[PDB]
């Protein structure tokens, strides 16, 4: 097949994207191994799924996993009573999820399961899948002419060819594996045949964080988790945090072989040691450099020009309530709790008005990373750690390190019950999940 | 007597102010005839309560009527479950209100029924009272040396040597009386003894407005409901809606005789017209010219300078949510309403935080005047009808006239349920107040 893989694309018809798909356990090749996974379509990842604005999704799901399961549409807008965090579909049984999707939208999201209490050994096993939605901007020659290419960043452990079970460390800081892949291949070689690439990059894993940087070259940032930026910012290296998106253009210098490296960097993920009277925490430090993969560039690269404007951002309504939402941890019971409290999916802990913006200061008092995602609701991050942010984009994960707080712009869209919980996983099965209510 | 009577006045004795009222229907003479009124302690208007900073108040109020009843301590920023407008004291039974005045408080509050459904009538026959915060800005020269007087402002209309009943018009217009009294007199006459007079106002009418000029003088506002302002304002002409106060310095500039007025005033209160098919509500349009009292200047008057400042006012914190409330009417079914409903005392309709500052946009729809009060949480008015307000003071009143808007900066300060309701009582009664609940 073609040097690079990534996941089979179904796309829409006609304005209709109409899909049946099973979660199965699924015999399959994996980084030169036979493994069981737990997959949608028969494949890890799942079916890239590739829309345009106003589309018509109908996507059945069968559940045949041994345990209930759900979908969340992650990072859509679209409404709460179609990607419902509350819904379990039983083994054996199937549900169709059914929408439009919005007019104003544009970006790479993704699909995962959302049922509280399962959703990180479920997603760990390898249930997940991309959602690209086309853009009229994708026609602009900067943009058109550049080779694309999706790169779903998950790791995975094995055991016994199956994935390997949560022990009770994993439940505290979040699972990581040591097998650190791209579109479920092990650091796959990239031939790029043009000199500008556009990559389409997706953080799916549980835990793991990716410092990317390619050697020897900036990347240029062009869209975040929900959206594109005003303009293309140009970085050295970009973090992707649990359940973060990003889309950066590359522009080959040179000849040669260049490593997309996933560089050191400490989530504050914890360990326990025994001196002499000891046991206890102790902290695992930042984590080992990973290549990603090898990208390889053409003969005489001569890169497109930038394109010089992308989406201009909404000018938003000025925001009518500001909300304080505290994170904080008890590490040793491996519970997780937003102001004090874990989830409890009877109780309300907002309620908002649709269609008025509100400002959401989210504070992290303990000591471990911890992104936080809303679901229905795109937000725009205004600061973090008191540092504005250097861009106008949607998003939907924000990473707050120990201490910072970010401040958030929420514009309130569809009405409904939804969630906001952290994105390491195992936090958000483990308590660290709240409600917002939208009238 | 003193030829300006001004009610009896209770001091606090060495930092306490232990007294018992009783509410009772009361044969007293009134404007030069024999009426019953419904009194406290005895008098029109009952007695005024004189009170520093600091002091406790224990005030036994026994119920002498053949009604249920209440006190509201208009003004005073205490706790709801002492200024409990949900508290009923049965004909005959007695209720001990004790709570302690807050240290950073002056100026001239009242006390009045707070009983829903019956406020209108209760107030009309002549149950209300001062209450005056003594404060040691009272000691500066420019005050001190000055002539102080109260001017309670109520007007009433009698019948059958009783306090004239409720008509249907009364309860949409909100009643007025043909006798338009200052502290229960009939055009008294104040004969100045120094240049310099403090006039502490009180407009404690059902729906009457107060127009206030004094003839060829511009009055000198120091104070508004609930404080003073930050330096003596220049007005010529001062509007008194029902519930607010204000605190003036006159400074005579001649010998001779000038009348107090109540200037003509519309504040849209409705007729009805039958001109060949009509049957229909007419504007009642300004009301008629009244001379409130006679103020004689003394012989070759000098007066003091004025105080170059008063008290500064309070930075207050940036505020962490906007409200909205919308008052409308349906007058020929004299029901009033807040957001589109009437008060139910079991439903709370605004929830805030205890310590932190809110926005409130109060917007009237209607046609008619409303004055609108605020229980427990003195605010601070940004603006009214689009114009910033010319002084910063606590207010607990605003008057908004037909269509407009007044933009209010209130921090919420005692925990516990409380409302917020117009201040034309009659329309209190009739449904315009709705339930606050701070936490
Ligand atoms: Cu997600
Ligand atoms: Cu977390
Ligand atoms: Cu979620
Ligand atoms: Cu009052
Ligand atoms: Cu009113
Ligand atoms: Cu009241
Ligand atoms: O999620
Ligand atoms: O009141």
């Amino acid at each position: 097949g073609p040097s690079f893989p990534e996941p089979k694309v179904v796309r829409s018809q006609g304005g209709l994207l109409s899909l049946k798909l099973s979660a199965t356990p699924t015999p399959l090749a994996i980084a030169g191994q036979r493994a069981t996974l737990l997959t949608y379509g028969g494949s890890f990842p799942g079916p890239t799924l590739r829309v345009r604005p106003r589309d018509t999704v109908r996507l059945t799901l069968e559940n045949r996993l041994p345990e209930p399961t759900n979908l969340h549409w992650h990072g859509l807008p679209i409404s709460p009573k179609v990607d419902d965090p509350f819904l379990e579909i039983p083994p054996g049984e199937s549900w169709t999820y059914e929408f439009t999707v919005p007019k104003e939208l544009a970006g790479t999201f993704w699909y995962h399961p959302h049922l509280h209490g399962r959703v990180a050994p479920q997603l760990f096993a390898g249930l997940l899948g991309a959602l690209v939605v086309e853009s009229s901007l994708d026609a602009i020659p900067e943009l058109r002419e550049a080779e694309e290419h999706l790169l779903v960043l998950k790791d995975l452990a094995l055991q016994g060819g199956r994935p390997a079970p949560h022990t009770p460390m994993d439940w505290m800081n979040g699972k990581e594996g040591d097998l650190v892949l791209v579109n479920g291949a092990l650091r796959p070689t990239l031939v790029a045949q043009k000199a500008t690439l556009r990559l389409r990059l997706l953080n799916a894993s549980n835990a793991r964080y990716y410092r990317l940087a390619l050697q020897d070259h900036p990347l240029y940032l062009i869209a975040a988790d929900g959206g594109f930026l005003e303009e293309p910012l140009e970085v050295s290296e970009l973090l992707l945090a649990p359940g973060e998106r990003a889309e950066v253009l590359v522009r080959l210098r040179k000849e040669g072989r260049f490593l997309l490296q996933a560089l050191p960097y400490d989530r504050g993920a914890m360990g326990m040691m025994d001196m002499g009277g000891m046991a206890h925490a102790m902290p695992q430090g930042p984590s080992r450099p990973e290549t990603l993969l090898y990208l390889i560039a053409p003969k005489n690269p001569k890169p497109l020009p930038l394109p010089k404007a992308l989406s201009p951002f909404p000018t938003l309504p000025a925001p009518v309530v500001t909300r304080r939402l505290v994170l904080t941890e008890d590490m040793m019971a491996a519970r997780f709790f937003i102001n004090g409290q874990v989830f409890d999916h009877r109780r309300v802990d907002l309620k908002g008005q649709a269609q008025t913006v509100e400002v959401w200061e989210v504070e992290n008092q303990g000591d471990m990373d911890h992104p936080f995602h809303l679901h229905v609701h795109p937000f725009q991050v205004l600061s973090v750690g008191g540092r504005p942010f250097p861009y106008r984009a949607w998003k939907d994960v924000v990473n707050l390190k120990a201490g910072e707080v970010a401040r958030l712009l929420v514009p309130l869209r569809e009405k409904g019950r939804t969630v906001f919980h952290c994105h390491i996983v195992e936090h958000e099965d483990r308590g660290m999940m709240g409600v917002l209510e939208v009238g």
